[PDB]
């Protein structure tokens, strides 16, 4: 019987198997039939079906923008995730045990629902870790010390903001403010300023080429395709650095106004420990151009990207299964 730990993220689900660590990497996405809601297919399974099917049948995020996902949808991804990571040619494999990543501050009715889905979809036994301590053990940080450590991770919907010190998070705060917005803030500022629609897949490429967080100055420009909203007809333009970063300024001052915060509402000395040690960052959304070096001026306080943010969460939910009781 193997030990899985699981983020079934907003954008990216990671399951993590004790022993070899990171083995699935897919999509957090559904093919859903569009009039009777059925979820056909789901990860890598639900791409193979766009396209290929008969079906009105749709592929969607049930998590995009950082919306709960209803019980059912829950228990049909992790039934997909669970069965996928564990796949084995064996036999005597008994149901495995599952550390489920959560966002801090789950109600007992909401974790319920959570352990329920999970054993309902194969698990013996589940469990849950909130996100940002996952966040903390794969970023390194010594959540167990009685130091103050901060950790920042910014996913697609999600940012969760959280001081840590003795095996417990100290404050903490948690916004729906991260990838998903910001690429919606590129989508809106050129609808606005040229009246032309670009899809998600382009308005992520210019984040990722030229999006930055504070100053744009030598970044660099682009060439986007999208469409004219009054002829209907393709057409390309050209944007700036400048412009991407002016879009994104209410986003990023979102994000910096939440570790602020966090930081005034924690203990003194977890802040001095944490001017120190530093402000490290997880998941893709810290991959934001020049965010780092936002937040530190913000703060005054140093602000280090944890190599592989987009594997933090997932590594620190895998070496919880090492210390399960800790999470009952
Ligand atoms: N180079 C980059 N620059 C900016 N954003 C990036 C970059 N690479 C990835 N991202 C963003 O990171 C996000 C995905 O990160 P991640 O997988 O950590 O999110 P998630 O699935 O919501 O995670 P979780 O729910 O476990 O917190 C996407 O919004 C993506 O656009």
């Amino acid at each position: 019987t193997k030990d899985l730990g699981i983020d079934l993220g907003t954008a990216n689900t990671l399951v993590y198997v004790k022993g070899k660590g990171i083995v699935l990497r897919e999509p957090s996405v559904v093919a859903i039939q569009r009039d009777t809601k059925q979820i056909v297919a789901v990860g890598n399974e639900a791409k193979n079906m766009i396209g290929r099917t008969p079906g009105n049948i749709v592929a969607l995020r049930p998590m995009k923008d950082g919306v709960i996902a209803d019980y059912e949808t829950t228990a049909t991804m992790m039934k997909y995730y669970i069965r996928k990571a564990i796949k084995t040619k064996g036999l005597f494999a008994g149901k495995p045990y599952v550390m489920v990543c959560v966002p801090y501050g789950i109600t007992a009715v909401e974790e319920r629902a959570v352990i329920d889905a999970t054993r309902q979809a194969g698990a013996r036994d589940a469990y849950t870790i909130e996100e940002p301590f996952a966040a903390a053990i794969g970023a390194n940080l010594p959540v167990w010390e009685p130091t103050g450590s901060m950790v920042v991770d910014i996913g697609g919907g999600t940012t969760e903001v959280a001081v840590i010190s003795l095996g417990g998070i100290v404050t903490s705060q948690s916004i729906r403010i991260a990838g998903d917005e910001m690429d919606e803030a590129i989508i809106q500022y050129i609808r606005k300023s040229y009246n032309l629609m670009i899809g998600e897949r382009t308005a992520e490429a210019i984040k990722m080429e030229i999006g930055s967080a504070g100053n744009p100055e030598g970044i660099g420009n682009m060439e986007i395709r999208g469409r004219d909203l009054l002829t209907g007809l393709p057409k390309t333009i050209e944007i700036s650095a400048e412009e991407v970063a002016e879009a994104l300024r209410d986003t990023v001052y979102a994000i910096v106004e939440s570790v602020k915060n966090t930081l005034e509402k924690t203990p003194p000395e977890l802040a001095a420990d944490i001017m120190d040690r530093g402000i490290v960052l997880t998941g893709g959304g810290a991959l934001l151009r020049n965010l780092d070096k936002v937040i530190s001026q913000e703060t005054d306080m140093p602000v280090i990207v944890a190599e592989n943010p987009l594997d933090c969460v997932a590594i620190g939910t895998g070496k919880a299964l090492d210390h399960i009781d800790l999470f009952k």
